[PDB]
DNA sequence: AGCTGCCACGCACCAGTG
DNA sequence: ACTGGTGCATGGCAGCT
């Protein structure tokens, strides 16, 4: 095998996986790399087996690898941001693939979901913009242009791309863009005059096409992601809210656990997009409040129908690509029989955005009958060996089966025959294909074959032997299998055909049937988690009574305390002092959070919730540098409608360096950002901050001192936080007393002065 | 799911479940004809792990029994899978021959594979030990106790508290812990790997004594210096216990057990060990430790040594200038000793295979090898002027009778097994020649009678070929085959050939296969026979391995100390540490601007430096280094400076910055000694502005004045710069850092003295705070300065 | 070279016969 | 109590395109 380089030439950027008999072996970095990443030995070579490709091949492809196969020519290519088998993909995940670039003005943006369809671009004016955007969107595969001059917000990422400028020319991808919709101008999309943005998604648009080497009827229209439609929040804010993904990596303990309890997995990747996207817009959130509401009834009705749908949408991808398997079909016909039930459930619903996706739905009987007759209740994997294709759909099939199936049915008579005639009880029938049919005697009684059978096979115990009797049927039976087998696959390939072009409409029914799940679902959990409906106001201002951390209260074991807030554009600012040992830092994330929430269209975990608009939510909650760096950002960024939350800055640097820099910052909030702000400090100073200044306010956490602990209470309460702990604890924790007590006179010292 | 009474099954289930009985909380493989099997759950299970189809095997029972297995050939591989994910397996053969037994066939285990018993070359890592482990609790401290399996280091404790046995159980990090049901203190234990609940008869004291004095040959175990320690033993009885319960051969490779004395050496807690990282960086990866810049030895035996010495430094002055002077000794001949000593390889653990009876015809290939480099070793060696290296020249012997063994018994590339033959060499026995050559017939009989056979015949389609199932056979094809001699009797027939035997092939093949059998078994009489002759000189073979092992590890700090520019420290009486020029030895490497050496003064009068300056200034890396140098200096090693003076350590302690945080001082505060190295990087967290600081001032306090430790203390409470004026034996230094207005500046450099200002909003404003709020920081600071 | 399906094997599960 | 023949996990490799 010595000619094998000359096609590692073709794609060096892709790892070449490389048939070796029942395996794919690997040469020189495809080696290194590969074994660092799977698991697996260095003989420079290492291999799969072939068995379990599909495993191997997605966790390379989620771990941001393109992968080539080889069998000789390069025969398939996976890509993390284009695969769309359900056996690459994680089924409550989105996958999408992105393109960005810069200009001398800005930046481009586009994701691709290559399942959905969904297809989105932006124009980040600055570069924390476009860092919030890679965070949230997460995509698995990026494109960037080798002109891009930022490379340290994608520097350290899974599945980069390097594309040449020429790929993101404007024009060339206008018309590639009005090609794929079928329009003449993008303005039913709203994205004409946004060019930026516009040649990210053409050279993305053009990366997928050529993945593919097939249509993507499926992706029929583009969305533009504007700013100001968005409640926006910095990387650092999404992680220390832990929206989908808790600090430690995984998925445990964050809001999407606790939220999430969605029964198709198009719902929960749906509701998990909108978690991370809160609107600023009321109408829609005004339409979302009263949806939950009304379906709230519906509940325990309409889950374990919806259940049953499944995921359709991925399902509809496999239809569009045409690579849809037997069991893809069975489960998009199982789907259809659920729409007539979804339909007379939600038909006394009093919303009108739920009758609209009533009708959004779908029945689609005639395509729900199609398959019906067309498929065997549970059909095989594959349509390689037939046996998917129902009985009395097709009459010309049914004779063709009909004449296999009585051949056979000669066979075995032919078996009973032999064994009558020969009194030999181990005679046998088999079939296989190195040697067709044959009769077949054991050695111990082979010696007594009728002298008309012609031997072939000789086994360890046991003889075989053909007759021309055997070998005629052997012909009978391959035939009309092998006619069955091809009318199968045709007719199996028509089923597409008459599928296809419904594929807007089915498209158009996942997507509701992905909507009402979200909406069924926060219906669900707003009356069985005590929630309720928060209503909107003119001025900015968050007023809560009883409310609480939607995931503590969840997930811990103790009663949970609630707290109040009162934040008006009079009262913005409340300097919260006293210990923090997570009370502070859970206050504050349950405000962003309820706040998070509202914006969401969804309940809250509190008695009442008024909430005045918010533009952006910060949340400076976990080096001195970082902390000073992400203070930084709220000072530049933060308008007198955001909503800012920070946890004792000051700590790191010197006592008075960092009560200066916490005073400023303060002031600077109060004064001239004005937003509403939850201050958490250490600093005692601080309080006569709400002397000195308007618009601020002392509220505080206490501990109540029981036996010989201490508990740490949870009650956000008026006034200065008028004791310290750290000595206490230092006590149960066993320091010497005689420390404690030169400590103790030390403090004192040094308070009396200031 | 029936009642399932011993009646109710069958001969093979009654003896499987015996077997299962004495193993019910780990996987049993049993070995049925020609694979290994699980049955019940163990099927279940093993299915999901190993990725095989769960089966069944039909009942009359009641309902069915799941079954899962695997070629007995490839037991290996799935072996690997299992103890790669933490999971104990029983092996299960069978004693017996079926053809002479009424009932089942009899079935012993006779192994058992758990992670920390491993001692195959490819469950193992070349370069980190794999210890089994046993902890166990009184109502006054612990008891625990190690042992490398492919080795037989075999070493007690009794670690006085809750965290001297957390920094244990860090340091020597068990694959395999073994613990008593009565532990109180599970937050030490649980969430570690190999997991084993013991009950307590298994830590009963005299059980613990007469096991292992049995093992060792000993009346008692005064000789060991472990006759006084109950509390250790106690875990080594268990230990011990359970090694032969995995292995069930002799173990005679453990031929000794030592204990672990609080100051026999510097003891580094939790924090410490990880903020040197030592082996480990703070992300798991061996990337940018000591003992990646440190560790360039080229055995493995070597490199497993190099990282338990830098993991634990002797306080011998004996041992460490006698390693010292090694180090300077052997610096000329690192160049050609290196190479040589590579070719050594891994002798610990292949003297552990042939101990335990398991090395493979390859292992004794590489042990072959190793003594074929002996002699150029000792040569080497000899012109070495230096006691302690010719007395590693002595340990190291020569074996000169055994390499004659090997070379004379084994061929020169073996292959891996002895399974299928072809290891043993031709005139190592006379009978197996003639074996041999019976069955080597080839170049004969089979290629004449092929030909005679065509040419008799006048058939040209007839080759003779043999085949495992029906054996040997004349082959002619179809079309020819109805001319056949009539003496030709039908053997076997195919779609296109029909092969034949005669009375003259099939004595041949009687001839042949009895000849190939007898010259197998008696190949694996002589191939068991080389461990009778070897084992003997076990003894010697190990305090080979040891030495070169240790040779390596000399030989590679002397190159170190060459190209990385070392000098050798002394040793004084009191405690202190006199740095000149000093530097980390592992920073210094990674970055590229030339590493900025600096000095240090500790001192019985001047034990506790306040250290001072900018966030990234160099405050920590200035103590990491001073601590690194102490733990390098008492390994014996050289030391990243122009000289280093140092006193001795008993402990080192580290906190780097709520009830867990307290603790950790609290510990400091009992057990630190005056001559204890302590390294507090910015400690002091309250929940008010003084809060923290006040109990850190009560501490540094606590530390001068009552417990008088060598302290480093760096903190950016400037409050502390005043403790040098009220306590003794506190000052103050700092890092440099230069002004020029807008901008940075990290001189990286120590000079004595407070810092002249905090530099918290130079800082801030480099983050990008805005300027606007900068300057009303700024406004407010010198408020505050203007109290005093 | 690729693909199918016989065989390794001790043991248990039948039927068909003492 | 037989005689006799099946039929099993997986992986090696003969037999046959
Ligand atoms: N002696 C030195 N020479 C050159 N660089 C140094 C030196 N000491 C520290 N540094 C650099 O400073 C960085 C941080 O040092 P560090 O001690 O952590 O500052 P801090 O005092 O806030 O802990 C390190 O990453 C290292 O590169
Ligand atoms: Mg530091």
């Amino acid at each position: 095998m010595q000619q094998y380089l000359r096609l590692k030439a073709q794609h060096p950027e892709i790892l070449l996986f490389y048939r070796m008999g029942d395996f794919y072996e690997l040469f020189y970095d495809d080696a290194k790399r590969a074994s660092q990443l799977l698991d697996i030995s260095l003989t420079p070579m290492a291999g799969i087996p072939y068995h379990a490709v599909e495993n191997y091949l997605a966790k390379l492809v989620n771990q941001g690898e393109s992968v080539a196969i080889c069998e000789r020519k390069v025969v398939r290519i996976v890509t993390p941001g284009t695969i769309s088998d359900e056996a690459l993909l994680q089924e409550r995940q989105d996958n999408l693939l992105a393109a960005i670039w810069q200009d001398s003005k800005g930046f481009g943006y586009a994701t691709l979901d290559i399942s959905s369809g969904r297809f989105r671009l932006s124009e980040p004016a600055d570069r924390e913009t476009m860092a919030a955007e890679l965070q949230r969107t997460n995509p698995a595969e990026l494109l960037y242009a080798e002109d891009f001059a930022e490379m340290s917000l994608i520097e350290g990422r899974r599945g980069l791309r390097r594309r040449p400028l020429w790929e993101f020319e404007i024009d060339t991808a206008r018309q590639q863009l009005n090609l794929q919709f079928g329009t003449r101008d993008l303005v039913g999309f709203g994205v004409e005059n946004a060019p930026r943005g516009l040649c990210a998604a053409g050279c993305l648009l053009q990366y997928a096409k050529d993945t593919q080497r097939t249509t993507l009827p499926h992706i029929r229209s583009i969305t533009m992601e504007r700013e100001q439609d968005s409640i926006i929040m910095d990387a650092a804010t999404r992680r220390n809210l832990e929206i989908t993904q808790n600090l430690a990596g995984g998925a445990e303990n964050t809001l999407a656990s606790v939220l999430d309890c969605t029964v198709t997995p198009m719902g929960s990747r749906m509701l998990k997009r909108w978690l991370h996207m809160p609107v600023r817009d009321t109408r829609v959130l005004l339409e979302r409040q009263q949806t939950i509401g009304a379906l709230q009834d519906f509940t325990a009705g309409l889950q374990p129908v919806l259940r049953q749908v499944g995921d359709l949408e991925r399902i509809l991808a496999r239809l569009a690509l045409r690579t849809a398997r037997p069991r893809d079909l069975a489960r998009m016909r199982h789907a259809f029989q659920q729409l007539p039930e979804l339909r007379a459930q939600l038909e006394t619903v009093d919303s009108a955005p739920v009758q609209a996706l009533r009708e959004k739905m779908g029945e689609f009987a005639e395509l729900r009958d199609l398959l019906e007759r067309a498929i065997i209740d549970t059909p095989p994997v594959l349509v390689r060996d037939g046996g998917v294709i129902a009985s009395g759909y097709n009459e010309e099939l049914d004779e063709w089966r009909a004449l296999a199936d009585g051949a056979t049915d000669y066979l075995e008579r032919l078996e009973v025959r032999e064994r009558e005639r020969t009194g030999l009880d181990t005679l046998k029938v088999g079939f296989n294909a190195v040697h067709g049919y044959y009769i077949q005697i054991s050695r111990g009684q082979s010696h007594l074959a009728p002298i008309n059978y012609m031997r072939r096979q000789t086994l360890k115990n046991a003889e075989r032997y053909i007759i021309p009797e055997l070998k005629e049927y052997e012909d009978k039976v391959l035939t009309s299998k092998g006619k069955a087998l091809a009318l199968e696959k045709q007719l199996y390939e028509e089923l597409f055909d008459l599928l296809l072009p419904h594929l807007e409409a089915l498209q158009q029914s996942a997507s509701a049937l992905a909507e009402l799940d979200v909406l069924v679902n926060l219906a669900e959990r707003a009356y069985t988690l005590n929630y309720t409906c928060p209503t909107f106001i003119d001025k900015p201002g968050i007023r809560i009574t009883e409310g609480r951390h939607p995931v503590v209260e969840q997930v811990l074991n103790e009663p949970f305390i609630a707290n109040p807030l009162n934040l008006s554009p009079q009262r913005r600012m409340l300097i919260i002092t006293g210990p923090n040992m997570g009370g502070k830092s859970t206050y504050m994330r349950q405000t962003a959070l309820i706040a998070l929430m509202a914006y969401i269209g969804s309940y809250v975990p509190a008695q009442k919730v008024e909430i005045g608009p918010i533009d952006r939510i910060f949340t400076r909650v976990g080096t001195f540098m970082v902390e000073m760096t992400e203070t930084a950002n709220i000072l530049h960024n933060a308008t007198e409608y955001s909503l800012v939350l920070m946890d004792e800055i000051g700590r790191g640097t010197s006592t008075y360096d960092g009560l200066s820099l916490a005073w400023a910052c303060a002031e600077n909030l109060a004064n001239k950002i004005k937003a509403l702000t939850l201050f958490a400090t250490h600093y005692f100073e601080l309080t006569q901050l709400p002397e000195k200044m308007e618009g601020v306010a002392n509220v505080h956490l206490d501990a109540l001192e029981h036996g010989d602990t201490i508990a740490f209470m949870h009650s956000v309460q008026d006034g200065a936080a008028s004791k310290s702990y750290g000595l206490a604890v230092a006590a149960l924790a066993g320091v010497p007393k005689e420390v404690i007590k030169r400590a103790r006179q030390k403090l004192r010292e040094l308070e009396s002065i200031s």
